[PDB]
C-alpha cells in the first residue's frame, strides 16, 4: 500500500471542477492502468458500496460536510495503512481527486494531510471559455467541446478547449503557474511513472 | 444522471399551479421539441400514468404530515427510483410547489441533503400590473396575465402576454433574492439542463474507455 | 523452538515498513535460499492466507485499543499456536513496527513477559545523506536511498544503495544505544537464527535419547 | 524421597548456560536412568503441568523472577519434604539444574539453601570457542559441535570442543578448579551413585 498521487481541485461553482474531475481520472487511469477506472465516492453515505478497487476514486466538495464524515475519510484514504471501507474490501487507488469549495483548508490536523495532497489546484474557466449566466462568470461549456483537432493526448478521442488553458485554468497553488488539463494529467502522470520505478527499484533490491 | 429541480413557494392563488405547468410546457416544448409533462397525483403512493415524460410536476409538496416528501427524495436521484404502479424515473426536470418559506421535512430528517437537490428555489406572486383583490385578499387576475401583448419572447410561446413578464408575475429567486420573470425563469432552467447534457455526454466519452 | 523477534521502533515515513520488508526478504533470503515473507493483515483476527512462510511482519502493533498486542504473544511461543483462518505457526523470524517509544500493552498485564520475547529492539530514522524535509517535516528520502551504488554488500542483495548504510537509515539498538546499518540489522538476525538452529540440533541429537 | 542433587550454572549470556542444561541433565539421565529423562520448568507458570517425575528437571533463570515465585519453587524442589506442583503429581528427581545471571546468590534464608546447592558452576566459552558477536564475547556454536571424534562418553554420539574445557570452561566456584561438561557430568553422576550407595545400605539394614 504505497501514498496515492492526490489531486485537489478548488473552485467555485460552475468553473468544470467535477468534470474536471472526472475526466482527470479517466484520462490518467486511462494512461497508465490502461483503460478507465474511476470510483466517485458517494455524497454522505459511509458505505464505498461500489468500490472494486479502482486506478481513480473521486471526492466530490471536500469541506462541504458540517459533521466530517468526508476529511476523515479522506484521510484514511491516503495513510500508508489499510483503511477498510464499509459494505470488507480494501483500499488500493493509486489516484485520489477531489473537488471543495474552500480557497484554503480550515476543518487542528489538517497540515498533516497537507503533505499528502501532490497537487493543490484552483480552477477557473478560461479566457475564451467563459461565458455569463445569471450574471455569474462560468466556464462556457458548448465553446470548450467543440473539436479542435487532433487529440494532444491518445487517451482523448480529439482536442477541444476544456484541454487547453485558454479554455479551462488550472493555477498551481504552489507553484503559482498556470496549466491546462492536460497538464494536469501529464504532471500526474510522470509522477505515478516515478513512483512505479522507485518502487520496482525497492522490490528488486534483495534478490529472489 | 440527476433531474434538474425547481421549487416555486409563493402563496396560493399567486400562480404557483400555472406557472409550474408553463414552466414545464415551455422548457420540454424548448428542448425536447414538443411538450411532455407528467402531472403527479397528490393523494397517490402510485405514479400511477408515468410515461416517462421529460417534466414532472409535484402539486403542493409539504402535506400528509410524510409520503411526498420522501417520494420528492427518491424523485431527485443519481440512482434509478422504481416506483408503485416497476419503470425507472427519467424525467430531466422536476417542479414541485409548495406553501412553506423554508424546507425542514419530517421523514427526511437530513433536510439540508434536500437542499443541495433544489437547482432553482423560487417565490412567486403576483406583480404590481396584475394583481386585483378578489374577496380582500390580493391574487393574480389571470385573464389579464394571459391577454396577447404581442411576438412571443421566446419561440414556444405563440404570443407574449404578462404572465410572462415581471409585472405580471414575479419570481424571487430565493437565493440571489433577485426578482425575475417567468420567462428569465424559463431561460434559466433551460440553459442548465443543457449545460448538464453537454458534460454528461463529455464525462461519458472524449477520454477513451 | 521459538522465533528471533526484530521491534523496529521509530517515526512514520522513517522506513519502518520499508526496511522491515527488506529485512525479512534479506534474511529469509540468505538462510532458506528464497525469499519467503507473510505479511499479516492488519485488522484480521485470521491470519488469512498463512502458508507456514519464514518471515512473518506485523505492521504497526499497538492499535485497535487489544487484538494484535495479544496475537503478538502468542506468535512468540514455545508452544504451538493455532491462528484462525489451524495450522501451527512456524516462522522462524518475526519483525513487528510500532510507533511506540516503549511498551506497556493493556490486555497483556505482564508485559515484562513480552520483553524477554524481543530479541532486537530497535529505533529507525533516516540518515543524514538520505533525509529530506516534506511539508515541513523530515522524512526518508526514498529515491535516494535505493539509488545504485555498487556491489552488493552481502550477496542476497543485487546492489548495494544508501537504505544499506547508517548514512542513508539508522538503527538505534535500543538497549546498547548503539547506531548501527540495516546490513548490521540483517548480519545479526541471521547470526541468531543460525546460532539457535544449531543449539537446537544439539539439544536434540549428540546425547544418545 | 531423598535430597536431589543440585547443580547451579551461572554466566553472562550467549555462553552455553542452558544448552549446558539440557546436555547435563539428558547425559546423566540418560547414564544412571539409562533414557533421557529431562523436565523443563515452564517460565513463568507456577504449574508443573508436564511434569511426569523426570529424572532430571531444569530450572532456567533463578533469580529473574522479580517476586520470587522461583526461588521458592526451587526451595521446595529439594527439600527432603513432600513438594507438590499444581495441576496431584509428586516430585521425586534425583537432578536438578539451575541456571542464572547472578554471579553470587541475594533474593535472607539463601545461604539455608546453598547447603542444598551441590555444585556451583560459573560457565564460560572456552578459549578456542569464543566469538565475538555485536562486540560480545560469546561461545562460537558453529565450532563447538564439529565432531571431533568418539564419544568421551558412551551416552555421546561423538566428541567435539563444547565436551572440552577449550571449548567451554566450567569454574568450580568452591574448588575454583575449572572443568569440562563431560567432568561436570561424571562428577554429578559419581555423587548420585554414592547417593544410591548409601541408601541400599540403609533399606538393607533390617532384614525382611
Ligand atoms: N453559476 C453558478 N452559481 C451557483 N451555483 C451553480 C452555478 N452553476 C452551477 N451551480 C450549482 O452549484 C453546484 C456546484 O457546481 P460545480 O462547479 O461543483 O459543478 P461542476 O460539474 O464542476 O460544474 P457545473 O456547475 O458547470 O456543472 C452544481 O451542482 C450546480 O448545480
Ligand atoms: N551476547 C549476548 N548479549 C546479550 N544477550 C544475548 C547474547 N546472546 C544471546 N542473548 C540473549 O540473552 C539470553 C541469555 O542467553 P543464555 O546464555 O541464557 O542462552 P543459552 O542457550 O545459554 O546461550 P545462547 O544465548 O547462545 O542461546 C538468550 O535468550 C538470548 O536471546
Amino acid at each position: 500500500r504505497c501514498e496515492p498521487v492526490v489531486i485537489v481541485l478548488r473552485g467555485d461553482a460552475g468553473q468544470g471542477k467535477s468534470l474536471s474531475s472526472q475526466v482527470i481520472a479517466q484520462a490518467v487511469s486511462k494512461t497508465i492502468f490502461g483503460r478507465q477506472s474511476v470510483y466517485s465516492l458517494p455524497p454522505d453515505s459511509d458505505f464505498f458500496d461500489g468500490y472494486e478497487n479502482q486506478f481513480a476514486a473521486i471526492m466530490d466538495d471536500l469541506g462541504q460536510n458540517p459533521d466530517g464524515s468526508d476529511f476523515t475519510t479522506f484521510c484514511q484514504m491516503v495513510s500508508t495503512t489499510n483503511f477498510l471501507p464499509n459494505m470488507g474490501t480494501p483500499f488500493t487507488s493509486q489516484l485520489v481527486v477531489a473537488t471543495t469549495n474552500l480557497p484554503e483548508f480550515r476543518p487542528a490536523h489538517y497540515p498533516a494531510v497537507e503533505r499528502r495532497i501532490t497537487f493543490d489546484y484552483s480552477v477557473s474557466a478560461g479566457p475564451v471559455c467563459s461565458k455569463t449566466e445569471a450574471g455569474y462568470k462560468v466556464l462556457d461549456v458548448e465553446r470548450a467541446f467543440r473539436p479542435t483537432g487532433e487529440a494532444p493526448l491518445p487517451c482523448f478521442q480529439n482536442n477541444c478547449l476544456f484541454l487547453e488553458k485558454a479554455g479551462l485554468q488550472f493555477r498551481d497553488n504552489r507553484t503559482k503557474e498556470i496549466i491546462s488539463l492536460v497538464d494536469v494529467i501529464e504532471r500526474a502522470v510522470a509522477r505515478i511513472e516515478r513512483k512505479k520505478k522507485v518502487l520496482t527499484t525497492v522490490q528488486t533490491l534483495v534478490a529472489q
